[PDB]
This record gives C-alpha cells, sequence and structure tokens, in this order.
C-alpha cells in the first residue's frame, strides 16, 4: 500500500508489470499483463484477503487468464497458498532480439503504451534474473530513449549516440542475468565452486591462491547484488572485480593479458567469462579427500583445493564436474561426524573413487572431441566414434545418433553451458549407450 501511494498509478503499474514478468518467465504478454491488470485492482481498493484469495482462486480455473507456474494446477488440489512455496525456474534460453529502429519507431508511436509494455514483458521474462533495480533502470532508460530519439531531428543519428550511452548499463543488465542465473541455480556453496572450476578451467597455470580469492570474491559480489529492488550494487562492484583478475593472472596467460588490455571492465569481464577450458597439462592424479581436515566447518580450504586440483587434470566440463563433486564431497563429509572417522574415511574411499571414476569416464565419453575441434570436424570425428561401435548401424540409425549426440554436447560441453537445463540432460545420457 505505501509503494502504491508513494508511486502512483501508472507507475506502480509498470514496476509490477517487470516485477511479475520476471516470477513467470514461460508466461505470455497477455497473461502477464492480465494478473498485473488485478494485482493493482487489487492494492487500489485496499488501501484484505478477500480478493488475494480471488486472485489465488480465479488461478486455478482450467484455461485461466493468469500465468501458471509449474506445480499450480497440481499442488492447486484444496492453505492452498502452496503457490507462494514454489520456486520459478528461470529462462536459461534468452531469445529476445532488439527490432530496427523503424520497427521501434512505427510500434512506438502507434500504441506508445504497449510498445512499452510488451518491452518491459518481454525484456524482464529473457533476464529475468538479473537484479530488479537493474532491470527496472534500464528499462526505464531504454524507453526514454525511445521516446526521444524517434521524435528527434533525426532518430538515426540520435540512436546511434543514445545506445552508445547506454551500452554500459546495457551489457551490466544481460551480463548479471547471466551470472545470477547460474548462481540461484547452484546456491552459494555451489556457485562458489563452480567459478573456482571454470577458473581452474581456464589458467591450470594458476596456483590455487591465484583463483581462490577470485572465486572467493565473485562469489561476495553476487550474493550481495544480485537481489536489490532500488539500488544496484553490481556496477559498482564488478569493475573492481576485473582488476583483482587481472593482478592474478594478467602475467599467468597469455589469452587474460589480452583480455585485461581492453578498454573496459566490462569488456574484460565478458572476455574472461567467454574464454574456453583451455589444454590441460595432464598432471598427476588427485585421490578423494578423505582426511579428518576436510570435516573444518570453518574452512573449505581442503575442499576448495580438490576442487581446484581435481579441475585443473580432468578434461570434463563444469557443469559435469559440478554435478559430481556436490554428492561426493557430501559424502565424504558423512565420515566427519562419527566417533571414528579415520574408519569411515577408509572404508568410504574405495567406493567414492569408483563411483567418481565412472561418472567421469562416461562424462569425457560423451563430450569426446567437442572441445578439442570445430564443431563440423568434432561432428565428423563422432561419426567415426560412431561406426566403429555400431558396425551394423544403418547410416540412417547413426545419422540420428550423431545428430541427437551432437545436440546434448552443443548444450552441455562448454565451459558456459546452462545448469538446469544440463542437469536433467546428463542424467539421461549417463544411462545411454
Ligand atoms: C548426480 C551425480 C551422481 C554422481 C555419482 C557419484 C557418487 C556420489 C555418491 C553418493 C550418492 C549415491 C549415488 C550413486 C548410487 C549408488 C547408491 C550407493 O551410494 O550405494
Amino acid at each position: 500500500c505505501k509503494e502504491f501511494s508513494h508511486l502512483g498509478k501508472e507507475d506502480f503499474t509498470s514496476l509490477s508489470l517487470v516485477l511479475y514478468s520476471r516470477k513467470f518467465p514461460s508466461g505470455t504478454f497477455e497473461q502477464v499483463s492480465q494478473l498485473v491488470k488485478e494485482v493493482v485492482s487489487l492494492t487500489e481498493a485496499c488501501c484484505y484477503d478477500t480478493r488475494t484469495s480471488a486472485l489465488s482462486a480465479k488461478s486455478c480455473e482450467s484455461n485461466s487468464p493468469f500465468p501458471v507456474h509449474p506445480g499450480t494446477a497440481e499442488c492447486c488440489t484444496k492453505r492452498k497458498l502452496c503457490m507462494a512455496a514454489l520456486k520459478h525456474q528461470p529462462q536459461e534460453f534468452p531469445t529476445y532480439v532488439e527490432p530496427t529502429n523503424d520497427e521501434i519507431c512505427e510500434a512506438f508511436r502507434k500504441d506508445p503504451k504497449e510498445y512499452a509494455n510488451q518491452f518491459m514483458w518481454e525484456y524482464s521474462t529473457n533476464y529475468g534474473q538479473a537484479p530488479l533495480s537493474l532491470l527496472v533502470s534500464y528499462t526505464k532508460s531504454y524507453l526514454s530513449m525511445v521516446g526521444s530519439c524517434c521524435t528527434s531531428a533525426s532518430p538515426t543519428v540520435c540512436f546511434l549516440k543514445e545506445r552508445l550511452q547506454l551500452k554500459h548499463l546495457s551489457l551490466l543488465t544481460t551480463l548479471s542475468n547471466r551470472v545470477c542465473s547460474q548462481y540461484a541455480a547452484y546456491g552459494e556453496k555451489k556457485s562458489r565452486l563452480s567459478n573456482l572450476i571454470k577458473l581452474a578451467q581456464k589458467v591450470p597455470t594458476a596456483d590455487l591462491e591465484d583463483v581462490l580469492p577470485l572465486a572467493e570474491d565473485i562469489t561476495n559480489i553476487l550474493s550481495k547484488c544480485c537481489e536489490s529492488a532500488s539500488e544496484d550494487c553490481m556496477a559498482k562492484e564488478l569493475p573492481e572485480h576485473t582488476v583483482k583478475l587481472c593482478d592474478n593472472l594478467s602475467t599467468k596467460n597469455s589469452k587474460f593479458e589480452d583480455c585485461c588490455q581492453e578498454k573496459t571492465a566490462m569488456d574484460v569481464f565478458v572476455c574472461t567469462y567467454f574464454m574456453p577450458a583451455a589444454q590441460l597439462p595432464e598432471l598427476p592424479d588427485v585421490e578423494l579427500p578423505t582426511n579428518k581436515d576436510v570435516c573444518d566447518p570453518g574452512n573449505t580450504k581442503v575442499m576448495d583445493k580438490y576442487t581446484f586440483e581435481l579441475s585443473r587434470r580432468t578434461h570434463l566440463p563444469e557443469v559435469f564436474l559440478s554435478k559430481v563433486l556436490e554428492p561426493t564431497l557430501k559424502s565424504l563429509g558423512e565420515c566427519c561426524d562419527v566417533e571414528d572417522s579415520t574408519t569411515c574415511f577408509n572404508a568410504k574411499g574405495p567406493l567414492l573413487k569408483k563411483e567418481l571414476s565412472s561418472f567421469i569416464d562416461k562424462g569425457q565419453e560423451l563430450c569426446a572431441d567437442y572441445s578439442e575441434n570445430t564443431f563440423t570436424e568434432y561432428k565428423k570425428k563422432l561419426a567415426e566414434r560412431l561406426k566403429a561401435k555400431l558396425p551394423d548401424a544403418t547410416p540412417t540409425e547413426l545419422a540420428k545418433l550423431v545428430n541427437k549426440r551432437s545436440d546434448f554436447a552443443s548444450n552441455c560441453c562448454s565451459i558456459n553451458s546452462p545448469p538446469l537445463y544440463c542437469d536433467s540432460e546428463i542424467d539421461a545420457e549417463l544411462k545411454n549407450i
């Protein structure tokens, strides 16, 4: 109620559209607009579960106006406020594409309101994991640009200049959506390890000491800035993070040196982000940390050292590594709070080693040749491998397997593969062939 008054009607409604578009990434323009239509109608005539209930209720109605969370129609079976318990899944495959200047201005003069609403909805559903404060700030600035540029002396020049002034906020928002989505999908502890893994893969040359502080720092920034309703801090924190990146890795790797030479902190960050897993020196094998030092609740130095060492020695994608480390380390951890840890470790050790080895072997089998070749060249070697394992396979059957397996590998064998999507795709591929 307090916000509705201080913000007004139209503005409070704008905030809501962005707010609810983030919540229902899969929702349609119509549905989200409809839900917001009545959420305001509520606040207004209540500034009260008389309307709050009418909302949750009219939400289950088969073929309902409102957008639906996965599990809504399910747990609706009725309390009945299970809906608030349901967590929303991010959109990992953004499809937002900015129209041409003409497309923008024609749409804008014809219907200024719906053009801005369609934009706030589509931009927010696509990059809904970026901080609310940032989305609101970018979409308001963007609409202001559209507003002034389409009626300027020369829209073309206006747009060229104004988009340049907005590039920073623009890249910051999509970048923030990407890293915060990964953060929300994994949770703080796994995100931290995930980032430690990726840095290890990008610079196996470095020592644990060069990358750990960085995994720590990015993690601190995300837990602090990924969620803010009015004052964004991603812009305040990320630049100094690139300074740490360069201080520690600028001289440890040629490619990092080049990244660190770019014009802005944003460019340095993006550049390091897109950097793929480099060729690994292939050092000696590393045994699981089956020792009392992993029991330190105060530190994770041991778990971090193992994670780091495993990453710079095992040619496997981070989505795979992060996936198996969690259960593995948790299993080890079960030998901590017992009367005799040594006996527990000596028993669990041989078992975890085989399970890990099996997972790793299968994962490297699923991603074989992807990283070292161009997609096309990958597709070619992949077929040869399949041909050798399936001599009686018709060319059609081989084509289908090549298609399926190359689809999986393009989605889940890259350093920046989608966590949520791959988690389930990996489960399936593991019990394959
Ligand atoms: C989702 C990643 C799974 C990776 C498997 C590596 C081992 C993890 C350790 C313990 C969890 C158990 C899962 C394996 C099934 C066998 C059951 C058993 O532990 O006896």
